[PDB]
C-alpha cells in the first residue's frame, strides 16, 4: 500500500515476500503495471569485507545475465552506502516450497528441472564460480522453468558433500555432489541421508565409505545411473557437469 523507486522509476509495492538480516523482497509493479521482485538490502551495520562480497555478487548476476536464461533476470539496481535495491524477475514459488508441498513429481517434469539445474550451474562454473552451498531454496520456478539465483558469493548439511566436512579442498564437483541430492529429493521423495536422526551421525555417515547409499529400482534406470554417479564420495571419481550434459538421461526421452 506504499511506494519505491529505483534508478528514477517508482514502483507499488503488492506484498513482502521474504523478511531477514537486514534484507527484504517485495512483490511489486511497475508504471505498465509489470510484476517484479525488489530485493533490498540495508547496509546500516554492514562492514567492507561483508560489502565487497556483495558487490562481487552483484557484479557477477549482472554478467551472467548474457550468458544464459537459467539465471534469474536482474534488470535493475540502486546501490548506495545505506542500501541496494535490486530490481529482478519475480518468481512463482522456491524449488523447495514447491517440493515440500508436492506429494510426487512429473518424471518429465523432474528431467526437465534437472536440464535447467545443470545449465546454470555449469554457467557459473564456466566463470570460474563453484557455488557449493546448493539447495532446493537456491533455484526459482518461473514460468515452468527453472532458475539460480544466487553464487554463494554473498535442510542444510543434507546437500553437503563429504569434501566440505573433511574440510585446499574445493572443486566444480562439489556443486555436482549437491545437485545430485536435490534430484535424489526429486526421485525418492528425500535427501539421501534424511534418515539419520543425529547430525554428528549424519556427517560420519556422508565421508564413510562402509555406509552404502541406498539407490532403489525404479522404471527410469538412467535417473538411477546419475544419482550414481554424482554421489560418489570421491570427487576424483564423481562424475562432471559436463559429462552429465552428455548422459543418456538429459539427452533422450
Ligand atoms: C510470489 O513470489 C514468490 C512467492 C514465493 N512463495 C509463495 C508463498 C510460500 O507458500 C512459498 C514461497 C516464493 C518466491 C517468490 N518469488 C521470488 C522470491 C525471491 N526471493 C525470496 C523471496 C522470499 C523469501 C526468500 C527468497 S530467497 O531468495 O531466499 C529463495 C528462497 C527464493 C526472489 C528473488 C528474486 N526474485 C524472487 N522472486
Amino acid at each position: 500500500f506504499q511506494s519505491m523507486s529505483v534508478k528514477g522509476r517508482i514502483y507499488s509495492i503488492l506484498k513482502q515476500i521474504g523478511s531477514g538480516g537486514s534484507s527484504k523482497v517485495f512483490q511489486v509493479l511497475n508504471e505498465k503495471k509489470q510484476i517484479y521482485a525488489i530485493k533490498y538490502v540495508n547496509l546500516e551495520e554492514a562492514d567492507n569485507q561483508t560489502l565487497d562480497s556483495y558487490r562481487n555478487e552483484i557484479a557477477y548476476l549482472n554478467k551472467l545475465q548474457q550468458h544464459s536464461d537459467k539465471i534469474i533476470r536482474l534488470y535493475d539496481y540502486e546501490i548506495t552506502d545505506q542500501y541496494i535495491y535490486m530490481v529482478m524477475e519475480c518468481g512463482n514459488i522456491d524449488l523447495n516450497s514447491w517440493l515440500k508441498k508436492k506429494k510426487s513429481i512429473d518424471p518429465w517434469e523432474r528431467k526437465s528441472y534437472w536440464k535447467n539445474m545443470l545449465e546454470a550451474v555449469h554457467t557459473i562454473h564456466q566463470h570460474g564460480i563453484v557455488h557449493s552451498d546448493l539447495k532446493p531454496a537456491n533455484f526459482l520456478i518461473v514460468d515452468g522453468m527453472l532458475k539460480l539465483i544466487d553464487f554463494g558469493i554473498a535442510g542444510t548439511v543434507n546437500y553437503m558433500p563429504p569434501e566440505a566436512i573433511k574440510d585446499s579442498k574445493i572443486s566444480p564437483k562439489s556443486d555436482v555432489w549437491s545437485l545430485g541430492c536435490i534430484l535424489y529429493y526429486m526421485t525418492y521423495g528425500k535427501t539421501p541421508f534424511q534418515q539419520i536422526i543425529n547430525q554428528i551421525s549424519k556427517l560420519h555417515a556422508i565421508i564413510d565409505p562402509n555406509h552404502e547409499i541406498e539407490f532403489p529400482d525404479i522404471p527410469e534406470k538412467d535417473l538411477q545411473d546419475v544419482l550414481k554417479c554424482c554421489l560418489k564420495r570421491d570427487p576424483k571419481q564423481r562424475i562432471s557437469i559436463p559429462e552429465l550434459l552428455a548422459h543418456p538421461y538429459v539427452q533422450i526421452q
